[PDB]
């Protein structure tokens, strides 16, 4: 009945095999995800960055109340969103 | 060469082997975890930029049918073209860094 036993043995084997490929191209494709995320992290904060300037300098110059308030709120989300952008490379860097 | 000692030699293989699996096995739903955990942080991202993305879209477009100075004009006409290009960029990125 070692027959039992070697093909016990043969079985976890492969058994193992699978387990740990799966897991590896889990990982791997993560990675690859990450990799991308994290490329792409300087294109999507720069514009926010270039809102936040611009909305800055608008607010010094003459507006009306109701466009300056407008703005304000332009001003607010953008810096809400480079926060979240940011975030978002953070995520990306978690399995580092 | 003992009976016992043959016997020792191939169950202790299996012992190794399932030891293995089991903590194999423990790693999988380990990594089905972290995987899922990240795909539905990167969704609520992707909804919590949403909201204020179109802020910015809607006031900036709103702003530009109201009375403004020639520079004002391309200032905010610059935040409106940025600000819908970024919105694009985060949603196609956050769908396309998601793991299925």
């Amino acid at each position: 009945i070692l027959e039992e036993s070697m093909h016990a043995r043969d079985q976890l084997m492969e058994q193992n095999f699978a387990l740990d490929k799966a897991r590896q191209e889990a990982e791997m494709a993560v990675h690859a995800r990450n990799d991308f995320l994290a490329v792409m992290n300087h294109e999507m904060r720069t514009p926010m960055h270039a809102i936040i300037s611009l909305s800055s300098l608008l607010l010094e110059t003459e507006l009306s109340p109701e466009q300056r308030v407008m703005i304000e709120t332009i001003l607010k989300s953008s810096n809400l969103v480079a926060t979240l952008i940011s975030d978002v490379l953070d995520l990306s860097r978690l399995e580092d």
